[PDB]
């Protein structure tokens, strides 16, 4: 003549429960008869009862700063027995809502990194970074990498695999991220990876040389930055596309009128840096294209050929600059993620 026992995953009393999880209620030498849920206003919060009422589970996510009362009524051979239950969730001091790139249903390429962004600082990157759930099909080993105090990055050791899907589950909600800062959404997305596309300046030959899944499809002369303003080497993620761009120097803080000053309506623009290398028309430097260097880092080609660049290429292609006179380009600009060893990234900046 056991009485029924009911187990709860919640605190009589409990404060600072989080809102990431459901609450539920389990019955054991019994079922469930009635399960109820309320706030500190007296609605009642969503929830279904399992079809053998054993389980009990909220099916409507909970809300910050609320006092929820929980009253729970088992029944079995052996008698009857109820539970009431009263806690209080999280007190943020503040919210931050994430947003995830690349674009639901995208197909992106093969240097494409996913990225979380925070409308925040978040100072527990280490509770963010578990709360983000990567899926990848084919499979593979990734990891995340902060660019910044609200921007981390995910990505494998080499270039993904075409074919590849991923999929982003940002379940921040209800997530502590340090010093009161919780999530304030959950975020879905989904893409897949395209075709390989490759492209290489190599400052030797002043050539762009376009490969497609190790095909070269094009070959294009091209103009890099001038010794005093020389494109850093390194591996380049194409990221927005434009088929016309306006460029004003003084919104930057450099007068129009200065040697490094400009204002134009740039055509065909692929942006591959977030310091600003584009690949772009320069009718004005054709000639040069091919033999010396005259941009600002920009790698200057032909009209055709920056209208053949934009066409044929998406976001998170390559674009691969070697042999110049300068440095190599930021892990941390932007769209340089691939500079950083794997190792160093691997190991990550959490802390
Ligand atoms: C790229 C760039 O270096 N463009 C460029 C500068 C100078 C010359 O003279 C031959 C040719 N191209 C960029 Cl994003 S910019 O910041 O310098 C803006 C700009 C300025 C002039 C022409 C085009 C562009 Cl995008
Ligand atoms: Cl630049
Ligand atoms: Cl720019
Ligand atoms: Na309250």
């Amino acid at each position: 003549l056991l009485v029924p026992k009911l187990t709860a995953s919640v605190t009589d009393g409990a404060v600072g429960v989080t809102v990431d999880a459901p609450v539920s209620v389990t019955a054991a030498d019994g079922v469930l008869a009635a399960v109820t849920m309320v706030n500190d206003n007296g609605r009642p919060v969503a929830g279904r009862l399992s079809p053998d009422g054993l389980r009990w589970s909220t099916t409507e996510q909970l809300g910050y700063n609320r006092r929820y009362t929980l009253n729970a009524t088992a029944l079995g051979l052996g008698g009857a027995a109820t539970r009431q239950l009263t806690f209080q969730t999280s007190s943020p001091a503040h919210l931050t809502m994430p947003y995830v790139m690349p674009g639901d249903g995208e197909v992106v390429g093969v240097g494409e990194p996913v990225a979380i962004r925070f409308d925040e600082n978040i100072a527990d990157r280490g509770a963010a970074e578990k709360a983000i759930k990567i899926t990848t099909n084919p499979p593979v080993e990734g990891a995340f990498y902060w660019l910044n105090n609200r921007e981390v990055r995910w990505r494998p050791e080499h270039f993904w695999k075409p074919g590849t899907a991923v999929d982003v589950a940002v379940n921040t909600y209800g997530v502590d991220l340090g010093e009161g800062m919780f999530g304030e959404d959950n975020v879905q997305t989904h893409f897949t990876i395209g075709d390989e596309v490759i492209a290489t300046a190599d400052d030797n030959t002043k050539i762009l040389t376009v490969r497609v899944n190790g095909e070269v499809v094009k070959s294009m002369p091209t103009s890099m930055g001038k010794d005093s303003t020389p494109t850093a080497n390194g591996i380049y993620i194409v990221g927005s596309r434009y088929k016309h761009i306006i460029m004003d120097s003084s919104t930057y803080g450099v007068p129009v009128n200065s040697p490094n000053g400009y204002r134009t309506d740039v055509d065909w623009a692929t942006q591959i840096s977030y310091s600003g290398v584009f690949v772009h028309s320069a009718p004005w430097s054709v000639g040069a294209q091919g033999h010396t260097n005259t941009s600002h880092g920009c790698l200057n080609v032909s009209p055709s050929n920056a209208q053949w660049f934009y066409d044929h290429v998406k976001r998170g292609d390559i674009v691969e600059v070697v042999n110049t006179v300068g440095g190599t380009l930021p892990g941390i600009d932007g769209l340089g993620d691939w500079n950083i060893p794997w190792d160093q990234w691997r190991a990550g900046n959490a802390k």
